[PDB]
């Protein structure tokens, strides 16, 4: 059992470089429109305070340098959408997927692909952080760089990269320009909120352990769902919900294993902690594997 | 502070098709004019348990070989088999075979898995070679001819095609030369996996790895030769390093200053008297499965 990233091509044909000024960052063409973060327009001074609104009525088309490949793309129009810039090029990308574009919910997972200077990089899977920010890996340059899901041919775009946190965490928006969280895209260092553990998708990797044969943390106990809420919270973990439970049915089912039951488990395993044993690899508990990863994964 | 990061897959999704015997349908690499997969795909259940292959291939016509990207047929005009892959020759050129070579990697190395079945992906992620030569891959039934790579600059080394999964679960396959890594043979009999050992050159990657970001308590006054460094290593079940491994190391000492064999003392002590209740880069195990050109390419 791996963390395992969406297959990156149908994405990567859509990656460009978008150059305004002296900054250089990633764009995502579909069709015959480049969508890149704003802050692209931002001078080493703007960046503390920027008037997006004022400081994009004094640019022109022709001061964005979009290049895909050797390639140089003629930018006709441009607007703004939220955070995000959106380049009207008079070329379509016949490269575009079958696309959405979604927001994603705390919890839920996505592939990452990693850009700098408009060429893929790097793919990994990520989850948005009960507290909306991302544990990715990414550099100078590597905003533009988006995250997505993969259902049949279609491409639910959810992530564009604008900014890392102090901590060393990251913080962007759907591609409609709204931030996850409370982050603004200036340049200032903001924290974020607390960040809490993401318990369905713990059950469902701790699940994963025991399709794998991997079963030391089990016990004969159950709880009931309240008690269990009770004592994840105060480990600053997700409560788990009805639906949660619902949705852990087919990983219940497959291994006899009754959700509250595997909710004793974890609840031992805060209390207790793991006593150098290791699951499924890690020494600590995983908590970006959604159940319907862990099934993608045991399926096909 | 560190992931599990693929290479982007889209350049070798543009290489993969279904190869189809009979009913058994695995997976193909088609690069110009030529399909490479594991030559068991001419096997029939009761060939597998002991299979007489050039037997087996002189029955075989290019006629009796389905070969489809998607549901479009590739005519066969011509097979071979070179040691346990089938090289089957097709009347039309990839349109998109990339730039590539042929590699075998040492144990150690890591490199990306596109896991496909039926000819389509289903997933990316990093693997390494282990010291026993296998891999802890994520594999079902119909994955074999699923491919291992790196890209360098615009550049697919191939690495891995996938054959077999080993009684433990872990997961055995050759170069694509169809030469296995490790002492396995493509038949449905009973085989082992020698015990593993931890990888030494990439625990070292992971120290330089701390030592960059700061976290450089377990750095000593002392050094140490390269031999008695191996002697003392295989005592605590790590693999003794190789002269190639001290080469690959070059960089990240140059980086940091730090000699590979003061490196070597520091993990000498390491071995020798734990961690004391201390962590690096967060925690108290060491990580074997970043390369030192896995760590530049985070850090850098
Ligand atoms: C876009 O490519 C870029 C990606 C960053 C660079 C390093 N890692 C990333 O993910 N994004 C930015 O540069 C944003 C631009 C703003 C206008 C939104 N800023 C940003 O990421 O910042 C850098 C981080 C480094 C940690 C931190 O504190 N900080 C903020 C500023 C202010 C406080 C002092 C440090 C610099």
């Amino acid at each position: 059992f791996r963390k395992m990233a969406f297959p990156s091509g149908k994405v990567e044909g859509c990656m460009v470089q978008v150059t305004c000024g002296t900054t250089t960052l990633n764009g995502l063409w579909l069709d015959d429109v480049v969508y890149c973060p704003r802050h692209v327009i931002c001078t080493s001074e703007d960046m503390l305070n920027p008037n997006y609104e004022d400081l994009l009525i004094r640019k022109s088309n022709h001061n964005f340098l979009v290049q895909a490949g050797n390639v140089q793309l003629r930018v006709i129009g441009h607007s703004m959408q939220n955070c995000v810039l959106k380049l009207k090029v008079d070329t379509a990308n016949p490269k575009t997927p079958k696309y959405k574009f979604v927001r994603i919910q705390p919890g839920q997972t996505f592939s990452v692909l990693a850009c700098y200077n408009g060429s893929p990089s790097g793919v990994y899977q990520c989850a948005m952080r009960p507290n909306f920010t991302i544990k990715g890996s990414f550099l100078n340059g590597s905003c533009g760089s988006v995250g997505f899901n993969i259902d049949y041919d279609c491409v639910s775009f959810c992530y564009m990269h604008h900014m890392e946190l102090p901590t060393g965490v990251h913080a962007g928006t759907d591609l409609e320009g709204n931030f996850y969280g409370p982050f603004v895209d200036r340049q200032t260092a903001q924290a974020a909120g607390t960040d809490t553990t993401i318990t369905v998708n713990v059950l469902a990797w701790l699940y994963a352990a025991v399709i794998n044969g991997d079963r030391w943390f089990l016990n004969r106990f159950t709880t009931t769902l309240n008690d269990f809420n009770l004592v994840a919270m105060k480990y600053n973990y997700e409560p788990l919900t009805q639906d949660h439970v619902d949705i852990l049915g087919p990983l219940s089912a497959q291994t006899g294993i009754a959700v509250l039951d595997m909710c004793a488990s974890l609840k031992e395993l805060l209390q207790n902690g793991m006593n150098g044993r290791t699951i499924l690899g890690s020494a600590l508990l995983e908590d970006e594997f959604t159940p319907f990863d862990v099934v993608r994964q045991c399926s096909g």
